């Protein structure tokens, strides 16, 4: 399925994903497409930050859902 | 001065702040108004997550700037 | 003319530019294409950081030159 | 441990470093080896600029990592 990943700064990324993909898996897909290190990525759905170990289906993320992406620096 | 904090669920709150207020200080003001503990808050400006020890002026946050707020929960 | 702008993370951006375009102008084109705020962008040519008010022709940047882009996030 | 420091001109040095060494400490080592003043050095890992006060271990910089080095000076 397709999902959309939107920055707060105007950029939309389209990803090919499965319901069973972890957030870790999704961040790796973003790195593949955009070059953004997974340690620097924070993914957002339903106004909350998503955790690495959970699946898309765990958050009820479906076909044509929009996630948001923000950057974290620190030690990432 | 006033700043705006907008959730990713589309709710806007107004805060009374100083340029030299830390991100920690701002999070405390959000807790005062909204009841959200600072550990569960992530503040965002210009598509980047803000660090606790840095000031509003460190990020060039000025009168009537908009920050974004996302929740960072464990287990949801 | 076309120039290439490469991140250190393996992303390439193609831009339509003029010799007389400033570094500032290039940054605004990057913001248009990528959503990256100009304040966060550092542009690199011949292994050095470029200055805002200089032109492409001032650095002898021509058709199909490669610039590098790194982020400097204000604050954290 | 061994690290690489690579300029965007492909000028590559190796350094002997400890996980506990600060970015500032690394810059001093680069000055010692390569004659580059610390003020003119911007060190990059995973496409992000590193902060002077933070350690190699803080960024999870390990055995055989490459840091990128960009020169910053006004007037060229």
């Amino acid at each position: 399925m397709q999902i959309f990943v939107k920055t707060l700064t105007g950029k939309t990324i389209t990803l090919e994903v499965e319901p069973s993909d972890t957030i870790e898996n999704v961040k790796a897909k973003i790195q593949d497409k955009e070059g953004i290190p997974p340690d620097q990525q924070r993914l957002i759905f339903a106004g909350k930050q998503l955790e690495d170990g959970r699946t898309l289906s765990d958050y009820n993320i479906q076909k044509e859902s929009t996630l948001h992406l923000v950057l974290r620096l620190r030690g990432g």
